[PDB]
């Protein structure tokens, strides 16, 4: 069962939009409960994936901070498998994981660029998915490097199809969202049109969900390509415009992905996971 008023309590949380015009919520610190979500999901022997991909330098200054934040705080008390696509291998880190965690690696093809590390990054995704992930876990999480986990980064963030906010773009409205308005591009979006700004550093959903966003943003990052053009900010584009026009169940809030360059304002009491520098 479980129903949005089981665990998630808007009231809680200082007037910043915690619900949206489809009905879906915006998990911000104090409205969700992790406690119950915790033995509802346990119960269910949910397991959790997570892929992050390193190429060159990255590899060499993110993917341990990444990996050893995401051990300590990602779906914590929970069956977690970390799926790492590198270009290298024989360069990455072999942190210590914890309880419940475990990962397998792979060896992925560089190519430098976007329109290709951003590009296959989808495709890959995809073809790992229907190869074997979808068989794997309940629920898919694919994030940058450049990020650094926090503090819990729990269950009350799972559902059907999951977007982040873009730290920056929140508090601002629909036309200052830098999304790609050459209508020549697949990523698309009138001037009118637009309900958030999503950032393509986390998103998930289940392996299914997952699969169709990602192929979509492949088919039309490829279609960009055929037409001399592409997409400022490249695959955030895409998925902005995938996700205009297929809401998400479920928006994470600012504070599950937090830029402390921009400071600390009391909108955001708790950082999850903060971008790294």
């Amino acid at each position: 069962k479980l129903k949005l008023s089981d665990w998630f309590n808007p009231f809680k949380r200082p007037e910043v939009v915690t619900m949206t015009k489809w009905k879906a919520p915006v998990v911000w610190e104090g409205t969700y409960n992790r406690a119950v979500l915790d033995n509802y999901y346990a119960k269910q022997k949910i397991t959790v994936g997570l892929t992050v991909f390193a190429v060159g330098r990255y590899i060499e200054h993110y993917l341990e901070e990444f990996l050893t934040s995401a051990n300590k705080h990602f779906m914590v008390g929970h069956p977690v498998i970390f799926y790492i696509m590198v270009d290298d291998v024989s360069r990455m880190p072999l942190i210590e994981l914890g309880p419940l965690r475990s990962f397998k690696v792979f060896k992925i093809k560089p190519e430098k660029r976007w329109q290709d590390i951003s590009m296959m990054r989808m495709k890959t995704i995809g073809e790992h998915i229907v190869a074997h992930i979808q068989h794997e876990v309940d629920f898919l999480f694919c994030m940058d490097v450049d990020q650094v986990f926090q503090d819990k980064f729990g269950v009350e963030t799972l559902g059907e199809s999951v977007a982040q906010l873009q730290a920056w773009w929140y508090k601002a409205d629909p036309n200052d969202f830098t999304y790609e308005r050459r209508k020549e591009s697949a990523a698309y979006i009138p001037f009118g049109e637009g309900d958030f700004y999503y950032h393509a550093a986390i998103f998930g959903g289940t392996p299914t969900q997952v699969l169709n966003i990602t192929q979509e943003c492949f088919k039309g990052i490829l279609k960009d390509k055929k037409n001399d053009i592409e997409a400022q900010w490249h695959d955030e584009s895409h998925l902005n415009k995938y996700f205009l026009l297929n809401k998400p169940t479920k928006i994470l809030s600012p504070e599950y992905c937090w830029d402390y360059h921009i400071g600390l304002p009391a909108d955001i009491k708790l950082v999850k996971m903060s971008w790294q520098t």
